[PDB]
């Protein structure tokens, strides 16, 4: 009963849709869709602060942190709310996305309206890296595509 | 947000940058930017109800109209909230943006953030003209640019 999506792009071409669903204000919201073009592995995917691409993927800012906490994996309790872990890829570069994720939201002060998704080059260490950059970003290096997240029919 | 940003593009020539700031809860919106590639004259400018590109612009689909009313122009009474009216093109096919507006907002039930913002192949006739569309879409023609609005910085 509220529903945002986001298209990706960027240069390989990456691109995808990705689709969110959330059937009450209390409850999950489920995140599922495809993006191509991406290397066989695991991918950073997190919700960015600003939903501003003025000068690409960059203009995004930081990970969403509404509590200003560390960044961590999607299961932690310590965890930004953006931090929705990984994608994988598979050999054709496709990855099938389906996360469902109780921090997110499509309305309140979490609410991802607006905001910026972002998927990584590299895996998303979440937080378990052991240098400085690991509880900011989790390493995941550039940003392969973006999109603002838009509500939905 | 008391700022957002929409990047316009489209599949021909039109591209720019609207900004939008809002000092004081429900007080007016500061509409400002640039949008070249655009034919000498008025171009209608529209938030339309979804922030959805899957398919281009026409997936944003009608005008942003929460409250039911007929469309107008930015100066009536009798508008959709998202009614902008016209931006205005010089022969450079340049159109410097600058509007306030009080019916839009950037919270709440009149919340533009997360829509789309489009601009236009024709003037929008702001509901004068006198055939059936004209108090629904306004005859502005083919969508040329858009973008998701996004919570800036
Ligand atoms: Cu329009
Ligand atoms: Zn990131
Ligand atoms: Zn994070
Ligand atoms: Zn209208």
């Amino acid at each position: 009963a509220t529903k945002a999506v986001c298209v990706l792009k960027g240069d390989g071409p990456v691109q995808g849709i990705i689709n969110f669903e959330q059937k009450e204000s209390n409850g999950p919201v489920k995140v599922w869709g495809s993006i191509k073009g991406l290397t066989e592995g695991l991918h950073g995917f997190h919700v960015h602060e600003f939903g501003d691409n003025t000068a690409g993927c960059t203009s995004a800012g930081p990970h969403f942190n509404p509590l200003s906490r560390k960044h961590g994996g999607p299961k932690d309790e310590e965890r930004h709310v953006g931090d929705l872990g990984n994608v994988t890829a598979d050999k054709d570069g496709v990855a099938d996305v389906s996360i469902e994720d109780s921090v997110i939201s499509l309305s309140g002060d979490h609410c991802i309206i607006g905001r910026t998704l972002v998927v990584h080059e590299k895996a998303d260490d979440l937080g378990k890296g052991g240098n400085e950059e690991s509880t900011k970003t989790g390493n995941a290096g550039s940003r392969l595509a973006c999109g603002v997240i838009g509500i939905a029919q």
